[PDB]
């Protein structure tokens, strides 16, 4: 069809960072949706479904309680300023306390999904402040895409 | 774009409540969709995609234990009763009794979302049970919308 | 519309079990779309966003740590191999006293989303490793839907 749609997913070869790749099973790029500098760049003018999913992993939590963040930022015209379209925090560890057990590994997926109206050629980004604890071994775990509606 | 659209988000400004706006950047309401009653109203029947999130915030869970819940309703014909389209229930404090520390903010958002059928003039309703653990204080964190499919 | 469309939502009569059923109030089968096997069957090739979304509660956790994983899958052809198309793995519990808290309830809930090129006859299923933790109590719950877009 003629529709721009994209879905990409996390290079599973991409150790430690986020590397969003369509040269996956199940994942689109298709009628003027371009991915460039790791971001998706909007082909037409127009209302477009946005929306990502990333997974995380750790295990024990080791001092330091991490805020998990994720945000899909819009960067309209040819790079004016970063904004929010959508955006969730999550805290995987409360606890930490001495003497015990230790390593209970954990899981925490992220879910953003909205109907917004974007000009051509807008940059969105699907980010996220911890690469390291980001879970793409597995196919479906994180992806990003827009369909024009 | 001739599609009955919606993205409305959490007013800043509410003092402690929550109050759906179109008023805020990246922010929609056309096509016939009216903000009524901090509800939103269908302008004619057909296939919807509504959605919406919601995130809390606190810092520790002075004992007690909370339930973190959020809602789309449906209230069809001339005022019907409502009924429940999507629903989620989250559990922010899973322990907290003994003391040897204080302090540990937590995060837990909630994403609902589906495809439905409905009639012109019905009103859909997104409620939480906790406008005080709601934290729309910035970016693109606590949003309610729909579209014509 | 005319466009192929299904929302199934968890037959609460299929108690500890995951049953789809379109035989409940806001709930769709139209256009091509059939419930075979408990899956959805794809009526035409095209662009589908596919969601759905599980309820996890559970009362305590004496001993050993669960982990609960939602996935929609995509069969090809006609029962040919699985693929995920969308996964999510969460973690209800890290800690287990031995004295002194009491089985305190838990709640999980986990969306899984996004845009698909399928093809006609292909089955697309939504799991969940742990039934007997479903929490489909109240409507909006669990549901299971599509979308030609």
């Amino acid at each position: 069809s003629d529709k721009p749609v994209a879905h990409v997913v996390a290079n599973p070869q991409a150790e430690g960072q986020l590397q969003w790749s369509n040269r996956r099973a199940n994942a689109l790029l298709a009628n003027g949706v371009e991915l460039r500098d790791n971001q998706l760049v909007v082909p037409i003018e127009g209302l477009f479904l946005i929306y990502s999913q990333v997974l995380f992993k750790g295990q024990g939590c080791p001092s330091t309680h991490v805020l998990l963040t994720h945000t899909i930022s819009r960067i309209a015209v040819s790079y004016q300023t970063k904004v929010n379209l959508l955006s969730a925090i999550k805290s995987p560890c409360q606890r930490e306390t001495p003497e015990g057990a230790e390593a209970k590994p954990w899981y925490e997926p992220i879910y953003l999904g909205g109907v917004f109206q974007l000009e051509k050629g807008d940059r969105l980004s699907a980010e996220i402040n911890r690469p390291d604890y980001l879970d793409f071994a597995e196919s479906g775990q994180v992806y990003f895409g827009i369909i024009a509606l």
